C-alpha cells in the first residue's frame, strides 16, 4: 500500500518478521560512539528483512568500521559508499585531525537483485544541513530512482523521514501506522493487544 507507513517502536524488540520483504533497507543508527551498544547493532534481525536488495547503512567515526563488520555479519557485501557534501544556502561546505565536510553512507547488497536501475545517479550528494542528525531527503529520490515502486523500510527514522512506498520504525514516531493489508493481518496475529514488549 504505496502511502507512507510507520510503527513507533523499540527496533531491539519488535518482531521485524511480520513486516515481509523489501527491494531497499536503509538505516541511520544511534550507534554508541537512546543509543544501542555494540552487540545490541549486530544482534538486530537485519536478515530477515530482505532476500535480494540493497542496505543503505549510515556511519560515522568508528562506526566506518564497526558499520562494515554489522552489513558483513548480516549478510550483505559492500559494493558502494555514498557520501553526503554537507552545504550551507550558498552551496559552501559547511574526528579530530580534520574538519568533516561530509557523512557516508554505506552500500550493501544481499542475494542477487534483478530489475534495478545501478548506475543512474552517482555516490556523492550535495545537500543543504537542515537540522540535526537529518539526513538529506535526496537519498529517497536516488532509491526511488534505483528501485522503483518497490517495498522500502528504513529503521531508526523519525517523522520527517516517512515517504510513500517506505515502512518507518523509530520510537520518536507517533504510534503505528500501517495500511498494507499483509502487514496488517501479521501485526494483528504477533500483537493482539497492540503492545510490543519483548
Ligand atoms: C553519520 C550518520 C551516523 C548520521 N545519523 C546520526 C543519527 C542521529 C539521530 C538519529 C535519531 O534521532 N533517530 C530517532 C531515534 O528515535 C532517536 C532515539 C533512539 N532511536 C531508536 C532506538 C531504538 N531501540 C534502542 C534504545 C536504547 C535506549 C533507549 C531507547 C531505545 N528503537 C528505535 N529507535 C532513534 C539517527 C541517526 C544522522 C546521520 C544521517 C545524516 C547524519
Amino acid at each position: 500500500l504505496f502511502p507512507p507507513q510507520w510503527i513507533c517502536c523499540d527496533i531491539r524488540y519488535l518482531d521485524v518478521s511480520i513486516l515481509g520483504k523489501f527491494a531497499v533497507v536503509m538505516a541511520d543508527p544511534p550507534w554508541d560512539i537512546g543509543t544501542l551498544t555494540d552487540d545490541e547493532m549486530r544482534r538486530l534481525n537485519i536478515p530477515v528483512l530482505q532476500d535480494d536488495g540493497f542496505l543503505f547503512l549510515w556511519v560515522t567515526g568508528r562506526a566506518m568500521e564497526l558499520g562494515r563488520e554489522c552489513l558483513n555479519l548480516w549478510g550483505y557485501e559492500r559494493v558502494d559508499e555514498i557520501i553526503w557534501v554537507k552545504t550551507n544556502q550558498l552551496q559552501r561546505i559547511i574526528g579530530h585531525w580534520l574538519n568533516h565536510g561530509k557523512e557516508h553512507c554505506l552500500v550493501g547488497v544481499k542475494g542477487n537483485p534483478q530489475g534495478f536501475n545501478q548506475g543512474l545517479d552517482c555516490d556523492v550528494i550535495v545537500a543543504e544541513v537542515r537540522s540535526t542528525s537529518h539526513k538529506p531527503d535526496e537519498i529517497y529520490g536516488m532509491i526511488e530512482r534505483l528501485s522503483p515502486g518497490t517495498r522500502k523500510i528504513e529503521l531508526f527514522g523519525r517523522p520527517h523521514n516517512v515517504q510513500p512506498n517506505w515502512i518507518t520504525l523509530g520510537n520518536q514516531l507517533d504510534g503505528i501506522h500501517l495500511l498494507d493489508p499483509d502487514v496488517v493481518a501479521r501485526f494483528k496475529q504477533r500483537y493482539p493487544d497492540g503492545i510490543i514488549s519483548k
